[PDB]
């Protein structure tokens, strides 16, 4: 399971392999934390030490590869 982190929120815990790919993982992950539909452009990352943006890689090793994903505001970055 794969922790999901974003400053001021409680963090969450998902178990990636429960989606078919980005599309459903982005409206969840929006859904959770109180930010419904802005999460289409902010920046939804994960970490393979390297930060990455999130939808780059090929689900299937995106799941295989994934530790942490946050989600980062324009500031963090």
């Amino acid at each position: 399971y794969t922790a999901v982190q974003k400053r001021g929120s409680v963090g969450r815990s998902i178990d990636v392999n429960r989606y078919r790919g980005y599309d459903e993982l982005r409206h969840d992950l929006a859904r959770m934390f109180g930010i419904e539909g802005q999460l289409e452009d902010w920046k939804l990352v994960y970490v393979a030490n390297a930060i990455l943006l999130v939808g780059d890689d090929p689900w299937e090793e995106f799941v295989n590869c994934v530790q942490s994903i946050k989600i980062l505001s324009s500031a963090e970055v």
